[PDB]
């Protein structure tokens, strides 16, 4: 029996337990504290005041901002209890303690005690004990850092570079300690993800850092934001939402971040190369950078991305170290005939469910030669159901030859698993009023593939077709004629926004059901939008747009 203090504090309340990880962004509504992940066992439960037992987190880096807002409003759970390593929620609780004077206790239990305490009705937490229904267990004090700090590190910690840089280093050093790191590491560039207006606290944190003089030290790009920056007012986004959403993006631009406003920064000319140590947030971008590009970055939670960008330093832990990039589980993936584009996001989705807390190696798929866009959609879906910052695909990704860990077990993803996943992501009617493409932001190749399927035809007037992409890709599609061909088919191409941050009336209010080819938005979409969401191929979506209807059936490779 072992209880370990991760973050100190005292709490008490009803046990809310689960064996499946939850992403607080997209899975918890900051307005109510209710679970909105329609595929999670806790869907509908309000977590406010409860003691949340779950093995670890999964999915989005933005959970840190959602949790912080929940702590600032009083709708957060009273405590968090894990049984494995965790970063996103712990970081959000650590920011709350460091900068907002709010303590949320976070405890990690051994797996046996986690299950035992999961069945309890009530839990109390104090700084020395955890008791579940009349059995008190001692809580070991937090791990204190065996951290090496350079002279420049200690100068930053001391305030030599101002208070903003100091607060940034304090958070980095606290994170390195809880990750058991023995040093920090230089990063060459950043990618900020907390620029999505996921909660009022996302703005509050950014304006606090910016008001202390925060500024980035390495070149740093920006993820998707919550307004079409140049057009949201003409678009009719309410001033109560669009004004803080625009000020959030403005705060990071003030701090020196490049206004790329895209969740596919690996498509930019500034994309990192193999072996390069970067510090990125946004789950799909982190996984793509490690998996496909071979660059190196942990899955940094929101807020921590800014601190890393401000100091040029990240904790030397996780996938920054070569040994931690070795496969930790083997997944034999069935290879049916007649694969189309929808295969790869489904495979990523199911791989995350099967491997939610370690780095898998997908075997059996190399000869299918997935495209860069296939791998992009795969990593995005994998970054929905798993916490891992990277994966490997045998015969496809550049590090797939690394020796698996001596402890790697072998599991499979069957055709039966795929048929189950397909129906799961297809809980909706056949009528649709919207086709949603571009989560993560569409590449130029994807915009060209979409145009090819449309084949010069125009969408049914009943079915809006919206593509979200980065500004640089839209500019490139404007120059090669792809953009005009899409507008000729009635397709609206939006910059800056993504499906994770879109809102009404840019998201058309008349929508009742939408179809998407994104495994990621298929999962998050129902709880984010309130609409029904269908998942399908690129051509499934286009046929939906041309006819007005998306037929409910398993695809060719599933027959
Ligand atoms: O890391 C993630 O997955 C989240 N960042 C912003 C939106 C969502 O993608
Ligand atoms: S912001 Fe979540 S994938 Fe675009």
């Amino acid at each position: 029996p072992e209880a370990r203090s991760i973050l100190a504090g005292a709490a008490e309340g009803k046990v809310i337990a689960t064996t499946e990880a939850l992403s607080f962004w997209g899975g918890v509504d900051p307005a109510t504290g209710k679970v909105i992940d329609v595929h999670h066992p806790l869907h509908g439960i309000c977590l406010t005041g409860g003691v949340l037992f779950m093995p670890t987190s999964r999915g989005a880096c933005t959970g840190s901002g959602v949790l912080l807002d929940l702590i600032l409003t009083g709708r957060a759970p009273s405590a968090l209890v894990f049984c494995e390593a965790e970063d996103v929620l712990t970081l959000g609780a650590l920011v709350a303690a460091e900068m907002f004077d709010k303590a949320l206790p976070v405890i990690r239990l051994d797996t046996e005690t986690f299950a035992r305490f999961s069945r309890a009705a009530h839990v109390r937490i104090d700084q020395n004990t955890i008791k579940a229904d009349g059995v008190s267990l001692a809580v070991a004090p937090p791990a204190t850092a065996h951290l090496d700090l350079t002279d420049d590190d200690r100068a930053m910690l001391e305030g030599r570079d101002g208070i903003a840089v100091r607060q940034a280093m304090r958070i980095i050093v606290a994170m390195a300690a809880q990750q058991g790191a023995s040093a920090l590491v230089d990063v060459t560039q950043g990618h900020i993800d907390g620029c999505i207006y996921a909660s009022p606290a996302n703005l509050t944190f950014a304006e606090k850092m910016a008001d202390m003089g925060g500024k980035v030290r390495v070149p740093s790009t920006m993820n998707a934001i919550s307004v079409d920056k140049a057009n949201w007012r003409a678009q009719g986004v309410p001033e109560d939402f669009g004004d803080p959403a625009a000020r959030l993006a403005d705060a990071y631009v003030r701090m020196g971040c490049r206004p790329t406003f895209t969740c596919s920064p690996y498509l930019l000319d500034s994309a990192p190369s193999a072996g390069e140590s970067i510090g990125w947030a946004e789950s799909n971008a982190v996984i793509f950078a490690n998996t496909v590009l071979g660059a190196r970055t942990a899955k940094h939670p929101d807020f921590l991305d800014l601190c890393i960008a401000m100091t040029g330093r990240a904790p030397l832990s996780g996938v920054y170290l070569e040994e931690n990039r070795r496969p930790q589980r083997i997944v034999d993936v069935a290879l049916p005939a007649g694969i189309d584009d929808a295969f790869w996001p489904l495979v990523g989705y199911l791989a995350g469910k099967a491997v939610p807390d370690c780095i898998p190696l997908l075997r059996g798929l190399g000869a299918a030669k997935p495209s860069r866009d296939d791998l992009k959609a795969l990593c995005a879906a994998f970054g929905t159901t798993s916490a891992s910052p990277m994966l490997h695909i045998e015969g496809a990704t550049p590090e797939a030859g690394l020796a698996p860990l001596e402890t790697a077990e072998t599991v499979t993803i069957s055709l039966e698993d795929m048929a189950a996943g397909w129906s799961l992501l297809n809980e909706g009617p056949e009528e649709v009023q919207l086709v949603a493409i571009g989560s993560p932001h569409a590449s130029l190749e994807e915009c060209r593939a979409l145009a090819a399927v449309f084949n010069g035809r125009k969408r049914h007037a009943d079915v809006a077709v919206i593509v979200t992409a980065g500004q640089q890709v839209i500019d490139a599609a404007g120059k090669d004629g792809t953009l005009q061909s899409l507008k000729d088919s009635g397709v609206q191409v939006l910059p800056d926004l993504c499906w994770c941050s879109i809102s009404e009336p840019v998201f058309p209010t008349k929508t009742r059901a939408l179809m998407t080819n994104s495994g990621k938005y298929a999962h998050y979409g129902p709880g984010l939008s309130g609409r029904a969401v269908r998942f399908g191929s690129l051509a499934d979506c286009v046929e939906s747009a041309l006819t007005g209807r998306a037929v409910s059936r398993l695809p060719v490779w599933l027959s």
